[PDB]
């Protein structure tokens, strides 16, 4: 996901 | 890395938007080939929420229109000085 | 391939300098990490050489700032229009 | 060199 991918 | 020069490019095009009192968050991924980005805005805090979300869009598209691998660009505003 | 994306990038910073009409050439090539590049752009053929010289230098000055890989960029100009 | 370079 985008959040996620945020780490 | 050159990430790093992808976040420059990033932040350089932020700030050339009227009304951008600087980048406050810049986070950055790679999502294979294509970057998605979180952002957090400066803005003048007597603007209003209207016109905070109108510089905002502004960045979006600037940066996005700049920057050609960047796919998802989220941009959120703060009052600063 | 990603040189397509740097040489997009090195036509739109050459086409905002003022006094390009267009560019007429561009070859660029990787040394390792580094761009070297040669261009020729389009004046006005009234201009004297001198301001097609000073035109020349600050298309290589604009596109050596907007594009940071690139280590070497000639610059040439010709008549357009 | 920059001339061999371009190819």
């Amino acid at each position: 996901s985008f959040d996620e991918v945020m780490l």
